[PDB]
């Protein structure tokens, strides 16, 4: 009856190959997520420009003059776009973690003692692009990314200011 | 007893999730730090400038006219200031390597064969707006930020000339 | 260009800093990295044993080395010393994997 | 012998923290360099005004009368040296990437449709002061900088014109 101990070291490795994985797609979906977050970081400067030239935020853009939502793309981003100096990029819509697949996260700058704070965070929108004060447009939290398939800091709600 | 090669196994496992971390809370400072950095340099024109106009390094902001310690700020930024010329700006006081919170190192520029040469360094403070020697204002080191927490680079004393 | 003499060199952890389970020490030799056993819970044969780190330049930048305590020369140089301690620190190739089995020498 | 599994994870670590970092001691060196591009620009307007005064460059600094080889200087910059209006800097001997330490390339301007044109490139002299084409003066290329370790643009030569 070592063949217990043979069938308990078949036994535990019996239940040893079955739910022993946490979060691992959850896990590539941050980078996978994140790869999206290193596209429309760019546009933040017309965008920036346009509020400098301006006052306002670019309404998007094309406000801007830039490249909108179906432009500056690739891997694991389907759209790129500006919401009243708020930008945004969205997953693919496959090849992902089948969670992700095709969610965004917003991007908007609020005037500071500095210049102004951006942030890495939930799909959003600015009140105005003259404004800073941006409105969660959730989209009904489906482009919206999961704090936990986000990493810690870029868990920002258009509340960021 | 394969048990025991498993209990190894998980022995191995037993001691491999503790304490194999090392400096990370070390390394996001430095970033956390140099976040700080980024933002008094743009000071270092009007400080300049006041130098350059006067031959006298401004004693401060307001000396220069700048944005004072409370002004300019945001992420990672409680403060920033000048002295003498000598700009300098504060980590936050949450959110942070526990360790860097609330910190800070100068910036002091003195007369080169070219211009003159600042400093990413040490909280320190000019001896005269007039000057370009700077003190080493240290501040009992807690807004001073670890040489570790800080890259190789942005290393530098009162002393730096 | 040269390699930290050591962790102050570099300003960074000392021997007797960084550490936790089966490391009481951390210790960099001009650009040489290593780091110890504990002195107990341990394999009672490993116990409180090291291996150096050391990275010599290369087609690339350089590469490193896991594998027995040795010293580089010079923080200025490449190269580095086996510095032994008498094999102690140094860890058996048998208890270390096949890989990590590198002596001063390797560069 | 998940063991070897497990060695075979420290296996690929084995020889994962070796020879996997490219080129960084040449990247550095491409901005600690640059630094040093970056000082002896002001020199032209007084060469230029040599050369737009007379017609001819200024042999030198002090031809232009300006501030001499080891005049200008700071970090990463051990000279900066005009020679007939063909300027030059040089890179410091310590704290650099130990290769391009204490390198040069200079900066000649030859006659445009426009004024001229000048060159960020290898460490070159004038013919003559009256003249605007320059001479390889290649100093064994030691302070000739690596157009690997330059950037793309400023891989300039003598030729350039």
């Amino acid at each position: 009856f070592t063949l217990i101990e043979l069938m308990i070291v078949i036994a535990i490795v019996g239940i040893l190959a079955a739910v022993a994985l946490p979060a691992y797609q959850d896990y590539t979906a941050r980078a996978q997520v994140s790869e999206a977050i290193l596209l429309a970081e760019g546009q933040k400067s017309a965008v920036t420009e346009y509020y400098l030239n301006h006052g306002e935020w670019p309404g998007d853009n094309s406000s801007a003059g830039v490249a909108t939502s179906a432009d500056i793309k690739g891997k694991y981003v389907q759209s790129v776009t500006v919401a009243n100096g708020v930008i945004t990029a969205q997953m693919a819509s496959s090849n992902v973690n089948n969670e992700i697949k095709s969610k965004k996260l917003s991007l908007w700058a609020k005037r500071q003692n500095g210049s102004v704070k951006w942030f890495c965070g939930q799909p959003v929108t600015r009140t105005t692009a003259t404004a800073t004060d941006v409105a969660a447009a959730n989209g009904k939290t489906d482009d919206k990314i999961n704090t936990k398939h986000l990493p810690s800091t870029c868990r920002d709600d258009s509340s960021a200011s």
